[PDB]
This record gives structure tokens, sequence and C-alpha cells, in this order.
DNA sequence: GTGGATGAG
DNA sequence: CATTCTCATCCAC
């Protein structure tokens, strides 16, 4: 396979430097309640991190602007639109988060392959960065296949660039991970291509065992607890011990991918399959409170849906106590489904807090500190 | 289907 | 560690 990964550069603060240009030219962060969830490159060269406490970025670069980027309207809005620019090549775009998106471009290169013509395949031509800076072998079938995969990268940022003035980086690749871990290689607004020889040299190159993709916190404390600390470790485990331990997909899965090799098909995302809307707080502790934050997560929700086409057939509302979460669910009776010009905050919110006093017992003291609402089963 | 664990950015 | 504010998959119930 050629595989793309295309990354979006410092995605919100983007959106925010083309929401409001003046911007563009200053250390740029972005915060939610106490963090600056990301920034621009002028932000971190004075030092400022991913998701940093708002005080040690304080400290640390006074001078940052701190623009709110709590409600993620623009974001999600701009987010959907560059996965349906790249639809534009392949109908098959596979989302993760808001500014990542995987596409399988083997279909499209071989048809450019069969198009092209003795005389000007000598003369095919990379486009950005090849990993580790090995030589292309211009006779090698894999080679030219990877270097038609780099130019369909070019032109997927150009149009990105020209009709949407989003910057990105891309990765081109055999497989979904290796595309992943080589688009960013080179950093922000450049691209890279792995060659195959030097994969074995871009797997040694990670240092934790968290940079494998499914392997989060959980993960690495269970590999953590049967003596595997590291990527080597796991590479170097007895496969057998660890399906009798893992079971038989996670643990062939997570072991695949520690050498590289990663057989999952780019799955086309397509529009969400639930909406949500959700707020973090010190304290709520009252049903009257709690109440009026739902009906406000609703209000924004129910704007959502009008837009979209589709009716959601369930809803959920998930809490967070003081010291994860709790959800209920519920399906919407069927004269409710049928809102879009009528009255529908009052039987809505009715049903949400039966789910509510069915979690929370409210004949006693408690102590929330997130609310979210959602609605799934979408038809 | 429902609700919790766990993954992604 | 999560934290933020989302969205997704897996699986016992
Ligand atoms: N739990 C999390 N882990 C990682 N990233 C997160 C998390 N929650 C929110 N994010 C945001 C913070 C950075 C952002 C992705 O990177 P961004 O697009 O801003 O920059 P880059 O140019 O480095 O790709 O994802
Ligand atoms: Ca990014
Ligand atoms: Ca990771
Ligand atoms: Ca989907
Ligand atoms: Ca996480």
């Amino acid at each position: 396979r050629v595989i793309v990964h295309v990354d979006l550069d410092c995605f919100y603060a983007q959106v925010e430097m083309i929401s409001n240009p003046e911007l563009k030219d200053k250390p740029l962060g972005v915060q939610q309640k106490y963090l600056v969830v990301t920034c621009n490159y002028e932000a971190r060269k004075l030092g400022v991190k991913k998701l940093m406490n708002v005080r040690d970025a304080k400290e640390k670069c006074p001078q940052l602007v701190l623009v709110n980027g709590e409600d993620l309207t623009r974001y999600r809005e701009m987010s959907y639109k560059v996965t349906e620019l790249l639809e534009e090549f392949s109908p098959v775009v596979e989302r993760l988060g808001f500014d990542e998106n995987f596409v399988d471009l083997t279909e499209m290169v071989e048809k450019r392959l069969q198009q092209l013509q003795s005389d000007e395949l000598s003369a095919v031509t990379v486009s950005g960065h090849v990993y580790n800076n090995q030589s292309i072998n211009l006779l090698d079938v894999l080679h030219i296949r990877l270097l038609v995969g780099s130019q369909i990268a070019a032109e997927m940022r150009e149009a990105m660039y020209n009709q949407l003035g989003l910057t990105g980086c891309a990765g081109v690749a055999s497989n979904k991970l290796l595309a992943k871990l080589v688009s960013g290689v080179f950093k922000p607004n450049q691209q890279t291509v792995l060659l195959p020889e030097s994969c074995q040299h871009l797997i040694h190159s990670l240092n934790h065992i968290k940079e494998i993709p499914g392997i989060g916190y959980k993960t690495a404390k269970c590999l953590e607890a049967l003596g595997i600390n590291s990527v080597r470790d796991l590479q170097t485990f007895s496969p057998k011990i660890l399906e009798k331990e893992l079971g038989i997909s996670v643990a062939q899965r997570i072991q695949k991918l520690s050498f590289g090799e990663d057989n999952s098909p780019v799955i086309l995302s397509g529009p969400p399959q639930s909406f949500s809307e959700e707020d973090s707080f010190k304290k709520c502790s009252s049903e009257v409170e709690a109440k009026n934050k739902i009906e406000e997560l609703l209000a924004s929700l129910l704007n959502r849906v009008c837009q979209d086409g589709r009716k959601p057939h369930t809803v959920r509302l998930i809490i967070r106590r003081y010291s994860g979460r709790e959800s209920r669910q519920c399906p919407i009776p069927s004269h409710v489904i049928q809102k879009l010009n009528y009255d529908v905050m009052t039987p809505m919110v009715d049903i949400l807090m039966k789910l509510f006093r069915n979690m929370v017992n409210v004949k006693m003291p408690f102590h929330l500190t997130l609310l979210s609402v959602c609605f799934c089963n979408l038809k």
C-alpha cells in the first residue's frame, strides 16, 4: 500500500490566526479552563508546551496572547472541511481527532503509473523530504510508488492551503503506523516519505512504549507489570505468554506494531456517530444548578442537530463526580424526534433530569465536576 | 441496546 | 497520571 497521514500544524492556533489575522505575528496559545491546550510555533520557540498549566505559561512567556478555545464550533467546522477536501482525492478518508486524516493512495498511484509514459518516468520526482536522507532508486517499483504518493500528498497540502488557508504536514509510507510516525519528522508545514529499507531505523528511534499507537496509560501499566518497560522488551517478549495475558488480538496487534507492522485498513470515518457538549467546573452540588447547566448544553446540541440532516434516536447524560464518568442513556420518544418550529427543550430536559436523578441521589449531598449531553443512534 | 474502560488529538 | 473537550472501539451485562 501507499498510505498518507496528514496532520494540521498547531490546529486550534491556526484556526484562530485565520479567524483573526491580527494574531499571526505574535506568540499565541489557545486556553481551555486552566490549560494552554496548544500554541503556535512562535510560542513554542519561547518555551510554551502543549497542555501547559496557565501558571507555568504566564511565568515562562508573559507575552503569550491567550484566546479562549473552549467552544469547538469553529475548529470542528474547519476539521470537517479538511477531511471533505481530502475526500475529493479518494472516497475513503480516516479521521483521527480533529486534525489528522489517513488516506489510502494506492488506487490513485496505480492509475498515475498506468498513465505514465516511457520518457518521463526518468524523471519521476520527490516532493518534500526523504526520511533519513536515503537515496531514491528510480528503478525500484516500491520507491516509484511512494514518490508518486509524495506528489499526491503535495497536491493535497496545496489544495488545503489554497481553499482553506491551512498548513499541515504529511507522511507517506506503506502502512498507517509508519505514515503517522514519519509525518512529524519535519515540522511545521513540511512532508516526508518513508522508503522501506529505513523502516527499521524509524521504529528504532522510538524512546518510550507509549509511543506505540493503542498503548495508552492503562496498557503501559499492564506491560510494566509483566516486566515489559520498553519497545525492545515488547519486541522480545514471548508472544504466547502475552496472548495469555492481554488476549490474542490485542497481544498480536501491539506486538506487530513494535516491529512496524500494521495491516489495519484505512476506514472511511464519515459524519460523527454521536454529538456531545460538555463543561467542566469545580462544583455542581444542586439539582437546580445542574438543570441550568444541562439546559445550556442541550441548547448548543439542538443547534447542531438542526445543521446536520440526521436525527438522534437516543440521548445520553454523562457526569463526573468529585474524587471516571458515569452515563445513563435512553430512547428519545418518536414524537420528540419529529421536532424541527416546536418546543423540544421542555420534554428533552424532562428526560435528562430523570436520567440525572437515576444516577445522582439528590436526597443526599453531591459534587460533580463535569456534565455532558450526548446525542447518538443517529438516523 | 447500555454503561464502563480505554484509545485517539 | 489527567487535566481540556471532544469522538471512537471493545465487551460484559
Ligand atoms: N490528552 C491529550 N493528548 C494529546 N493531545 C491533546 C490531548 N488533549 C488535547 N490535545 C491537543 C493538544 C495538542 C493537540 C494536537 O497538536 P497540534 O495540532 O496543536 O500541534 P502540532 O503542530 O504539534 O500537530 O491535541
Ligand atoms: Ca497537528
Ligand atoms: Ca502515545
Ligand atoms: Ca463513522
Ligand atoms: Ca488520552
